[PDB]
């Protein structure tokens, strides 16, 4: 139908902006602690601690499969990572600061994120 190719222009275009968004809050990462998940070879522990963990390669991978229907979805995995990572590690460690700094970096970009997705429809 003509609607639902005007559903799937919508949802590549909402593609579009994550991508883009994506793209600023990984900036935030210099560090690219994020990056990729956590290696169970390496923290083999892991998931008896964190039950779902989530990585900005996971949310690039579910992005490119146009998996995020709206924003709070893709908002729910970026608050993942940050949430995860300040639970498994402790107050003291660089990667919980580093959760923290990307926490309130993330929040500046994601303001203006949800503006832009109300505003365009």
């Amino acid at each position: 139908s003509m609607e639902q190719v005007a559903m799937e222009l919508r949802l590549t275009e909402l593609t579009r902006l994550l991508r883009s968004v994506l793209d600023q809050l990984q900036d935030k990462d210099p560090a690219r602690i994020f990056a990729q998940p956590v290696s169970l070879k390496e923290v083999p522990d892991y998931l008896d601690h964190i039950k779902h963990p989530m990585d900005f390669a996971t949310m690039r991978k579910r992005l490119e499969a146009q998996g995020y229907k709206n924003l709070h979805e893709f908002e729910e995995d970026f608050d993942l990572i940050i949430d995860n990572c300040m639970k498994y590690n402790a107050r003291d460690t660089v990667f919980y600061r580093a959760a923290v700094r990307l926490r309130d970096q993330g929040g500046v970009v994601l303001r203006q994120a949800r503006r832009e997705v109300d505003s365009i429809g």
